[PDB]
């Protein structure tokens, strides 16, 4: 109802303020911050690959970027408004669910035990300092259902 | 009273770059666990350190200026944003001092998680700084308290 | 037409840099050879990476951002820019098949080169990553080049 | 009487530039550059704490940020002069008392010696590179006291 | 012809990116990706440095410096320019017989046996990494190839 | 005269700039001395680079970039300003001969330093390069140095 | 029969010559030769004791003394003889008994998985040159049977 | 009687020795202290093994082969030679059982002593073999001190 | 004839004794395996190397000493003893030429057994003498044999 | 009176025994079971030669041999009985005097504190398991002044 | 002439101990005391037994075994002499011609560089240690020698 | 006379024993040279050790115990036996004070050896012992010496 299109800039903005801090100054590199107690050469990085296809951040990353492309079409087409919300909804849907069935949030695995081939045999491999993104993710996971909320309103008054 | 918040603002920004960048940096890396247990100092920093103080005061000046921009968004509520700016300013000051009990920057912690074989010896690095910092940009954050209040309770 | 080009071409250049400064990264670095014997890690690169794919997509959006700059220029050959961006955009998919026998990224090779003693494994490091990001940005120049193909045939 | 405030800001952005110099191309980390002698976890970092509570670098970094806050309140008053200037003096002066207490300068010791709770005993701390840094002080100092003179001859000016 | 001062900048602009991509994500700091099969301090660096002696990555940032001055005194001439056409050409060239001499290209040492002073004897240093340079290099030799070719038929016009 | 004095500065500037970032670098930890003792090799460093030459250069850059900012104040000397800019430029000269005793770059250096338990093969790294920089850097100096004493001496 | 009191003591003697050359040049300190595929203080040590509770030199080295002592104490006797041999006998039989329990044999485990509780997981420790052990028992078992075999003759002789 | 003690005497020896080069050896070297600290582990061993079971045992046998050479002597008080031979073996036991509260081996101690930086783990090696041989070891004590206590009365 | 056999026999004890102590020695540790593998080294011993020379060697002269002691028990066979003596160290030649294939020693080694990562690199340690000393053992061997056969055929 | 030429050889054979069992499974080659705290070359092993000049073992190895010299003199002699008695008594005090003075025992320092040159500074040497010789000593030192006793007893006899 | 058995036994001996003397204390498992300047597993004990095929000690080991075999024959014949004769000095002097066409004595290499397969290049390894080698060797040598002498000497006689 | 030529015979055997197996030990690995590079050890060891003083010994007691074994032979030269015997133990003197420079042994010597990049600092162990050991071992020499003079004059 017109207050929709600011807080959609006023959350973009904020997640992508906390995205930044997030892949920063916390994930980081994180698998360098990934502890595997072993000595056996690839064993971690397997394990890293497995338990962490791919990172919080660069999904994240991906997210607004596929979800920044429509309402970036509109601003050429003017220079098919309904269907940039339908994709710019159905996608953030999708980086959630894939999110979802990944990592099986909001939680942060503490703790990964990984029988991966290089490993001689399951090893206690440590993660990081998860606290500190068990939550962020919260923030950028919250943001995103908001903004779909947004959406799906600003889309289901436009069917009227 | 407005030009007070913007100034403090803006030093309270500057003071929390230099913070990240250079008192702070990677704390971890600089952090030294008296041990030889994979994991043992990275769970005893989530332990004790599970927030950061760095990525507490931005997210600390990010909440804290949400509300800010709610007006400047209205103008294609202001009472309201400060009474926001206010809540979220003094919850940042409560988790903090729940959290690390501060002003005072911990020295030296003695971790036993569960990696650890036993209890360790884990050294901080530099917490003097650290605390300066703190006890700067934490003085700051009560004033921009006490202004807000003025400011609202006047209106 | 002329829309989702610029488009999928910004889009393919933020995707181009994620990849180049978060993925890869110094790709080789985070290159674990399970041997001991100098040398034998870097030439078993050199072998299976001879150009890494953030270094050939960087000289495809050169190579693929040249004729449009020509076009540029003349205003103080339209059709012959749109050829060349063809032709070099089909180019960098064809080293790019011949070379890595893609689209999935090699979870391990085992190296034979001349330093290692013998056959070694090598690992690398998140290829899922890596796969991904290699099936947008080809997925992208497929696209790319059909709407070329259309508008220079239109035409 | 007028030229001051052009020697203040030649000397200001003359500072800030050997700041910038200092900090980035010298004292650099210093720590990681700052090698004990010895062998016990935390004996080196807890030898820089004591010999280096506030490094050189962001005392002075602090010192320009409160010595140049009354210099921008003057430009939200007009958009107290006299007060600033007081201000930008008693900083400036404080920010070299505390400099003078803590390290003794303008030298800058080359080595340091550390009998510290991790410490086993007396070990030798080399500090790095230090000549290439007595110095640039001595040039962030002598800037100072002069930029101090400047501001008191001006403030007494203004008081007649 | 008039086209030729297009292909000036558009090569131009070709081969500073190249340049960029080239030092930034595959030379690198070359050295430290420079494994020397030895163990006596100082003989991998005095095998670079005789085997490197100015590596081709700042060669090639001499070469745009220096074969930008003079179509720079141009501008300052303006608010000769035949002169700076013909030192545009003999730098170009200059800097091409310095590679040629030096590093034998247009190919890439894959290894080199240095028996240089520390190194106790000669000893297997392996560069790193030379298809992708051996490469860029061609790039960045033809392209210069064509700036002379371009630069001297617009010299040869103007003396008609 | 006043425009390849801008020329030459530009051009003084860029090199430095190359020279401070890939060529010297952190130059110390790509410094090897041929010793097992902590704090040999750091001492004979500041005994034989006391101050680097990029940090000299800096600073020559920066005292004689002064000068030429008072004129720009003046303007809500001139000679004089020419006068500094020439004894500036000049000092930073001597301090150079007379320190490294240039215009080589010393390939090896023995240090005996207290640390050191004797006289230690401390090696310097790509001292070519850094050579032919401080032989441009120099040039440069001594004929920014000619073009000012003709302007000077002119007027 | 009379015959049988030589080869006990050829058998006997022979035994003691390869228990000799087994526990010296063989067996050895064995740990030491027991690579546990790990890096955790203690995890090598308890698998050790785990999987080699009394090692098979000294089990051994025990069957010889007490099976040497009841043939002493008729030597004493005389400056019972039939007690002595059952003795002889039911012992020789206990430290087979003990043996085949402990060890299931005669194999000798070429490798072992060890999840005792410094050990982080399941490591693989492994054992050092066991068909050159796997064997030297073989004869130090067949010896014994033999060496039972025939004081049970003797026994059963005595007793008619 | 006096056919037991000589049998159990050298049957006693010949354990004695088997421990002593094969069994325990070097304890020490075969010590692993769950630390990186200077003498945590050998001070954490002087504590819970101020006198290693074998150099106990090895006074044993020598106290307690003592009086029975002083008889062999006066054949140029053998009534208290045996005296001698009871007390001496019985306090070789209450040292023991005081010192270690044995009969069992600790498998695992956890030393706090001033060296160490903290609590940490300290592992025997082959603590059941250990046993047994104290096992052994003591039960002959036993019996050679019942012997003794018969043969003593006896008479 | 039967001197020559005795000769022979302390020389090849005195052979046997050198090559255990001083040539062969603990083999293994002197056995070095390129790689980083724990217990690729071990079981590509226990794969190149079963039984050791020495370990053969020494069986060789106890089972072909054990019949030449049976004569000298039933003296409270002799051929019988012989043709046992004869067929062992024929036996004990077997198992040499079936197991190493001499006479040589294998310089060097090509593993790819379970734990080793790969075929590896492994280097025997001084194979010349090795092989020396075995050709003596193993001439000294034949001639054992022949004499014997000589001595019981006349019979 | 003629029981004593028993106690001395009883006493000498039990002090040799302990003096075996005291060098070959305590003392050991201490040295290498010698703890510094440094990682300075040399630092250790001159500690060391300050700490224990003279081992403990060698002085009583030697204590051994000069006082069995005079009673095998006397041997030759036969095939001065009362001065090889005197110098019997001498040398077993003189070796005792030298310990006295050395080692002030007979305690036995568990923890040195070495400030020799090539030392950095005062380090922390450890000495190895030190109840376990603080008594061997013990039972060596008491042994020889009843040993001395009991010659100085048969010595004064004799001057009656 | 009957002096000769003598100085032969005299020799023998003294060159026995001198063999222990360099086989124990000095030699030594020589290898192990055998630097080479690399880091190529095998590189060191591939140049060993190129340059050491059979150690010194082992050779001599080797000659006091077969040179002590004929004088154990007649030993047995009694219980030809000139033939034990005629081989102890044939081979007595085949060891000393196998010695000096291997080791080119009697001087013993200081220093040897090898280039053998595993060795990635031409490394320089030290012998350890070569003084006292260079010697023992010689009177090792000239013993044998004189050992010679004397025994053609008397080979001579007894053919008269 | 004779007696206590054996007398002092007989301990310098002890003592030259003692001096081997525990003092000297294996003295080169113990023995400490500040570097870091191959063989600049072993080669300041040959240079400053040429003839360790236990290997000068035991040759002094094969030497000086060779004339006395030609009197035992001829009896199926008794004074030349004593000459010979006086010379080789003053020869053994006579190289020992011209080589080492005693009666004291070197703390430290500083080694400056073609391997060795420089001169390093090369710690011996335990000099004060081997300075002792020494003083025994050589007096004994000059009183043994002195007892050959007397005895070999006198007749």
């Amino acid at each position: 109802t017109s207050i929709g299109k600011i807080w959609l800039t006023v959350l973009f903005i904020f997640r992508i303020m906390i995205l930044v801090v997030a892949a920063k100054e916390v994930w980081g590199d994180e698998q360098a911050d990934f502890v595997c107690n072993t000595l056996q050469p690839g064993c971690k990085n397997v394990c890293y690959d497995h338990y962490f296809p791919i990172s919080h951040i660069r999904l994240w990353a991906l997210q607004l970027i596929f979800v920044s492309t429509p309402a970036l079409l509109v601003a050429m087409h003017v220079a098919t408004y309904t269907s940039s919300i339908f994709f710019r909804v159905i996608f953030e849907a999708a980086f959630m669910y894939v999110f979802y069935v990944m990592y099986d949030g909001f939680s942060m695995q503490r703790l990964v035990k990984c029988n991966a081939w290089p490993c001689p045999n399951t090893v206690d491999c440590f993660v990081s300092r998860p606290t500190e993104k068990t939550v962020f993710t919260v923030f950028m996971i919250a943001v995103s259902g908001i903004c779909i909320l947004l959406n799906v309103t600003e889309l289901s008054y436009l069917l009227i």
